[PDB]
């Protein structure tokens, strides 16, 4: 795609989280609403820049965020990336706020779920699934964001022992943070039982250097995240198969998708 948007219509709503922008784009002097990123940075980050905004203008999914396209940015000798922008923000932001029923957050999984194995099948793997990477374009309408960390196979909290341990990253590494991710989802993002707070109990703060190798091994150990209250068991132990020591018995993006399609539609009624 080779959409340029020019600077002159664009002005500035907000922050909304490399840096994430709202903008509005108004030529008539009343217009679109979008999400401009830009990228201080110096070390190659220009190098995954360049491969950032090259995934994204590839990707085209009804749940992966819209590229819209580029604008010259002369302030950092780069493009930056012109999104689509989704109103109702991250899970993070929204689940705190609303009370979802189950049936409506296996749709999300779902989704989330389709996207990845959309993902999964151009050869990316994504490396930061997590609530806050989900956008919810409407309420049954989820997208994933955040393709900063997003590579062609050639968030401690979220990864599996395989990236802690040997920095190795597998398409089975990307469906260990799904896991993780709909736990979240199930918890609706609560602080209090969140990936962190759960396993900085268990590990403590005060371990130096060495918080990643012990979570490591206590994830080897086979130590995991608690079912949420209301999670049904099957639920659970799909999450517990998404959270194997070992990648392979993981099941795909591909496999999750006819489950989660299954399950949401009996939860549905
Ligand atoms: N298209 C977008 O990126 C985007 C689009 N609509 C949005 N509405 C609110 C935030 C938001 C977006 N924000 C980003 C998204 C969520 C949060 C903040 C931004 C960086 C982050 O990593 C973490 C991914």
């Amino acid at each position: 795609d080779p959409t340029v948007f020019h600077k002159r219509y664009l002005k500035k709503i907000r922050d909304l989280g490399g840096k994430v922008s709202l903008y509005c784009y108004d030529p008539t002097n009343t217009g679109e609403m979008v999400a401009v990123k830009a990228l201080d940075a110096g070390p190659q980050h220009r190098s995954g820049w360049k491969q950032e905004i090259d995934i994204l203008r590839t990707l085209y999914h009804e749940h992966i965020i819209k590229y819209k396209g580029c604008c010259e940015d002369a302030g950092a000798a780069s493009l930056q990336l012109v999104m689509e922008y989704v109103p109702l923000g991250s899970l993070r932001d929204y689940l705190p706020r609303h009370s979802i029923g189950l049936a409506q957050l296996l749709l999300f999984a779902q989704q989330i779920c389709e996207g990845m194995a959309y993902l999964h099948a151009q050869h990316y793997i994504h490396r930061n699934l997590a609530a806050r990477n989900v956008l919810l374009d409407n309420d049954r309408l989820v997208k994933i964001g955040d393709f900063g960390l997003a590579k062609a196979v050639p968030p401690v909290f979220w990864y599996a022992p395989e990236c802690l341990k040997e920095y190795k990253f597998y398409y089975a590494s990307d469906v260990w943070s799904f896991g993780v991710t709909l736990y979240e989802l199930l918890t609706h993002c609560d602080s209090s039982q969140s990936p962190p707070t759960k396993f900085l109990e268990l590990i403590g703060l005060a371990q130096g250097q060495m918080t990643v190798l012990r979570l490591t091994e206590l994830l080897e150990r086979g130590e995991r995240l608690p079912r949420p209250d209301k999670c049904p068991a099957e639920v659970y132990h799909l999450m517990k198969n998404c959270w194997e020591t070992e990648a392979s018995f993981r099941p795909t993006f591909e496999n999750l998708i006819p489950i989660l399609k299954t399950v949401h539609e009996k939860y549905q009624g």
